[PDB]
């Protein structure tokens, strides 16, 4: 398993525009197009992102390309963020993947705000961080996914993903 496979499981794959868990227009593998309530706005961001008149549909290869770019950008965002980088550099490879999943879903800002949990992850207090991560809107709004990521941080293995 790896980060790509992990997020492909948590985000799914859809070739026409859809609404994510928060009602925001998205496409592909979790590629947010816009938070605006407007379908035209979304269609227009989609065209600008694909470089062509898409009419709201993309192919598989384009979804995969937006995915590659989004993962690269999540990683680079962590490395440039003063509150995230030290955490990321302290973790082993499986747990790094769990932090990139969080940044992909919620944004660097969002994550950088879990101050207390980041601190515990840095200290390697696994169970504690798990409990703390759970007290969040993130966990109450998308509990199944949040559980998979939290178990990932707690155990340092891909067990929550094996089966899927
Ligand atoms: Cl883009
Ligand atoms: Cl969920």
């Amino acid at each position: 398993m790896n980060i790509f496979e992990m997020l492909r499981i948590d985000e799914g794959l859809r070739l026409k525009i859809y609404k994510d868990t928060e009602g925001y227009y998205t496409i592909g593998i979790g590629h947010l197009l816009t938070k605006s309530p407007s379908l035209n706005a979304a269609k227009s961001e989609l065209d600008k992102a694909a470089g062509r008149n898409t009419n709201g549909v993309i192919t598989k290869d384009e979804a995969e390309k937006l995915f590659n770019q989004d993962v690269d950008a999540a990683v680079r965002g962590i490395l440039r963020n003063a509150k995230l980088k030290p955490v990321y550099d302290s973790l082993d490879a499986v747990r790094r993947a769990a932090l990139i999943n969080m940044v992909f879903q919620m944004g660097e800002t969002g994550v950088a705000g879990f101050t207390n949990s980041l601190r515990m992850l840095q200290q390697k207090r696994w169970d504690e961080a798990a409990v703390n991560l759970a007290k969040s809107r993130w966990y109450n709004q998308t509990p199944n996914r949040a559980k998979r990521v939290i178990t990932t941080f707690r155990t340092g293995t891909w067990d929550a993903y094996k089966n899927l």
